[PDB]
């Protein structure tokens, strides 16, 4: 098949940049501008709603919609990202200096904790969705992929709390007590990223051992190596443990970690500020 | 305010049958037919999907949906049930003998049955949400008020456990226990309802107790008064037990419910027969 009408009108195709389980990411430029541009295609929860609160959102760490084509497949067009997924820096055991991992690591907090305030939760935080600026070592990410991403609201527990539980079951009463920590599934998965980032391997793994993946999750019995982790800084680790705690009541919020004496860093937070700087194209001001 | 023109048209209103929170039962007649129907103001989750899924289903102990006027307020039309709410026959200690009990339970079984056997959880049962038929004693009953109800499907936990839990929060793992049995939540209230009926008081409440209504309920220790039970069956206490069991895993389920002694019942069986036969009105027949 071809490219929709719409999407001709207005962008010339070219050559293929990546590919997920759901469908390719394309070069394209937009005939306007003549600029390149990034088009995602997905195949035919649902894509029209992910659009929909990608619109809303506006942090300089997430993912833009340039345009949406709604067609054979859904077309959507955003920024190019030319330095590619954060899972190719990190695979085959490949990884980061500390000072890069922090860099992104503060992006990817700030990105979260925005998240958050904002009634979303991403819920599938993972390196092959997060997003490089640049092929430049230091550069800003953007998170994406908001396809299992949830919209925080009014519960049914909130409606039901309104008196009065005369036949209402118990196990509702009992939800009350761990209810509103959802967002707590992105930290853990942030503190997994983390760990991959300063280690270049995953803290739970079917690799050379005889626990289960689900036990070594729900114990929360990360594989600790000494000396991949004798060059990393015990502040680093410090925030790591602090991320995979298994309550997620007790587990760090990204206030918390934010707050935490890694990211206590002027240079780094210098860094991150002078990168949004280079990003614009601003208007005159008064 | 008036009613709608559109109602106005096909309906004559007429006096008040009841009230809720939402708002009143009225009355109607319809022009075509100059037969009574009954109808639902409710003022302005949403009601269209509410009455979207009551026309969907199709059982005889389920209120049928007659017409609906989405105006000002919300208007339903439905057909009318001169017994009126099964709430108006438990208040104030009054209580049904054994027979009926059974007579309306069986009926209420086989709703609830009907429902999550097609995918529909209600959340609401109580007694103010079923409607009787007649004044008659013996009569059918049917649920009503789906403003609480949820759809089963594909769970967010279903597409996730689709693996690999790499990056997947611990307390998404330990939820896989018990996930799959909030259809429990009705075979309690069904239970606490029951109680009710055969006792003529609540197995709950803050009556004369310095128990939290919580811990009531959590504990699952219901106030037992022996005096009003001496003249219910074992049986029906019986069955009225392994509704109210806190584990929900371990609570009975409708069909359950329904092979339970108490409901082994051919008298009760051939009367409900009886009057769904009553209810018709037919086309001829090959
Ligand atoms: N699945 C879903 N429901 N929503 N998904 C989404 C929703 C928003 C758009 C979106 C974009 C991406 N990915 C890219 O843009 C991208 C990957 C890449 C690799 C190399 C170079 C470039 N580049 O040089 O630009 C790249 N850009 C992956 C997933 C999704
Ligand atoms: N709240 C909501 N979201 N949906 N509610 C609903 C949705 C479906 C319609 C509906 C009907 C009723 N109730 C009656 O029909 C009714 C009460 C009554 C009392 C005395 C006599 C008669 N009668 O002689 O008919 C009566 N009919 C209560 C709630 C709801």
């Amino acid at each position: 098949s071809v490219y929709p009408k719409a999407l001709r009108d207005e962008y010339i195709m070219s050559k293929t940049l990546g590919s997920g389980a759901c469908g390719e990411v394309k070069l394209a430029f937009e005939r306007k501008t003549c600029k390149k541009v990034a088009i995602k295609i997905i195949s035919k929860l649902n894509v029209e709603t992910e659009i929909e609160i990608l619109k809303k959102l506006n942090h300089p760490c997430i993912i833009k919609i340039k345009n949406f084509f709604d067609a054979e497949d859904y077309y959507i067009v955003l920024e190019l990202m030319e330095g590619g997924e954060l899972f190719d820096k990190v695979v085959g055991n490949k990884r980061l200096k500390e000072a890069t991992c922090k860099l992104y690591f503060y992006q990817m907090l700030l990105a979260v904790q925005y998240l958050h305030e904002n009634g979303i939760i991403h819920r599938d935080l993972k390196p092959e969705n997060v997003l490089l600026s640049s092929q430049e070592e230091d550069c800003l990410i953007k998170i994406t992929d908001f396809g299992h991403s949830k919209i925080l609201g009014e519960t049914s527990l909130m409606r039901t709390l309104c008196g009065t539980p005369t036949y209402l079951a118990p196990e509702v009463l009992v939800s009350v007590g761990t209810a509103g920590y959802n967002r707590a599934v992105d930290c853990w998965s942030l503190g997994v990223i983390l760990f991959i980032c300063l280690s270049g391997y995953p803290p739970f793994s079917e690799h050379r051992t005889q626990v289960s993946l689900k036990d070594q999750i729900t114990s929360g019995k990360y594989n600790f190596i000494p000396e991949v982790w004798a060059e990393v800084s015990e502040k680093a680790l410090d925030l790591v443990k602090k991320l995979l705690v298994v309550d997620p009541k007790a587990r760090f919020t990204t206030e918390e970690a934010l707050r935490h004496p890694w990211l206590q860093d002027e240079d780094m937070k210098r860094k991150f500020q002078d990168l949004l700087s280079e990003e614009n194209e601003s208007t005159a001001l008064p």
